[PDB]
């Protein structure tokens, strides 16, 4: 939260990437942006929680950058 935002999405980086794996799925954006948090704006960050995924979403999971890049982009821009 604030500044250390960071601190915090690089660690659900550490928790949901597990120790060594490197990508969490949607489910696990539905686990954070609950616990991790609470909550961000509200139909925006929709939008976070919503395009993590993919396309065709088969196992589409995001990875070492996207998650904390995409938390930096809706938290600081």
């Amino acid at each position: 939260l604030g500044p250390e935002e960071k601190d915090e999405c690089m660690k659900i980086f550490d928790i949901f990437d597990r120790n060594a794996e490197n990508i969490a799925p949607v489910s696990d954006t539905m686990d954070m942006l609950t616990k991790l948090g609470q909550t961000y704006t509200k139909r925006e960050t929709e939008a976070i929680m919503k395009e993590a995924r993919g396309p065709k979403g088969d196992k589409k999971n995001i990875g070492p950058e996207e998650w904390l890049t995409l938390c930096s982009k809706w938290v600081r821009q």
